[PDB]
């Protein structure tokens, strides 16, 4: 009786294993493998935050999830998940071959990236589509952004409550909320590409959600190429915050990710820390979504809107 449709979950990608970082980061830096210092320097990062192996498994955990929910929650269609990565197998173009091979003829995607943007999501999309067409007899609708799915809001405002909650009086009349996602070249300006305008709109919505007056938006996680690179970086933007009004507790919010990876496990909870060390702050970062039930039915209610039902 149901529908058979693919469900296409995109996402950046992890590396798998140690062994696996060469190729990984040689593919983040279009071409330019890393030299050995750095790799090594990457290595100890990632043995920093507890091994490699554990956040490759989330967005597999994060697809198998929505694709058995989107199935129990509703009766006209039957989906089955397919992982498409950006900077590593399955690439996007594998799995998009895989639904072909499959029989799927219909196909509806979503990236493991709440906010449009030009670089990410528009590419990733694009990249899906023109693999179908070059196939034939497939066709894929894409979801361009979800930040502002109310259940994804909420899950937020709750996390975010409960830290506030969880402090001591003092530091909860001196706090900042400092919301962010990953730096883009500046250069996607150009295109009037609404990436730092979601962020700021989500900032909102969870700020206002969690009854928070003083919070920032910040980027992080920048690539090294000659041009800017959105900002200000996260780093910079508290330590400045803190030279401004004197804040005794920062709360991270990396709205732009949706699970325990490098960026967070180590861009926030090592670099960001490292600074509220420094001037004698308290550190707080509520829990990622990973693979939460409350996260994957805000995952699938993106999905069925996407599609009307
Ligand atoms: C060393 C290097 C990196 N990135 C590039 C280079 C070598 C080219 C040059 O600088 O002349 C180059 C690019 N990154 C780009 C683009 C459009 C280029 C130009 C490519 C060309 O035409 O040659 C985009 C881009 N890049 C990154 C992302 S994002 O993570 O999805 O946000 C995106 C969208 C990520 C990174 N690129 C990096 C690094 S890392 O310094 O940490 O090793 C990162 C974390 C490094
Ligand atoms: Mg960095
Ligand atoms: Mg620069």
């Amino acid at each position: 009786s149901r529908k058979k449709m693919g469900l296409l979950v995109m996402a950046y990608g992890t590396p798998y294993k140690e062994e696996d970082i060469e190729r990984y980061y040689t593919h983040i830096r279009r071409g330019r493998k890393p030299e050995p210092e750095m790799l090594q320097d990457l290595k100890d990062r990632y043995e920093a935050i507890g091994g490699i192996s554990p956040l490759a498994q989330i967005t597999e955990q994060q697809a198998h999830n929505l694709e058995q929910h989107l199935n129990e929650i509703q009766d006209e269609i039957t989906f089955k998940a397919y992982i498409g990565l950006k900077h590593i197998e399955p690439f996007i173009e594998d799995a998009v071959a895989e639904m072909h091979k499959d029989g799927i003829t219909e196909a509806v995607s979503i990236v493991l990236a709440p906010h449009f943007s030009t670089f990410s999501v528009q590419s990733y999309n694009k990249r899906a589509k023109e693999e179908a067409e070059k196939l034939g007899g497939l066709t894929i609708t894409s979801v361009e952004s979800w930040y502002d799915e109310p259940k994804f809001v909420t899950y937020w405002v709750d996390r975010v409550k409960e830290t506030y909650a969880s402090m001591p009086e003092d530091e909860r009349e001196n706090a900042m909320l400092i919301v962010s996602a990953h730096s883009l070249p500046e250069k996607i300006k150009e295109f009037g590409d609404p990436y730092p305008d979601q962020l700021h709109e989500s900032a909102k919505l969870i700020a206002e959600g969690a009854g928070v007056s003083e919070y920032a938006v910040g980027w992080q996680s920048e690539g090294n190429t000659p041009d800017p690179w959105l900002g200000p970086d996260v780093q910079d933007l508290t330590r400045d915050l803190f030279e401004q009004k004197g804040y005794q507790a920062f709360v991270y919010v990396p709205v732009g990710f949706v699970a325990d990876h490098l960026e967070v496990l180590y861009d926030n909870d090592y670099e960001c820390k490292v600074v509220t060390d420094d001037i004698g702050a308290s550190y707080y970062r509520p829990e990622m979504p990973n693979a939460k039930p409350e996260f994957i039915d805000a995952l699938a209610t993106v999905v069925l809107k996407k599609l009307g039902r």
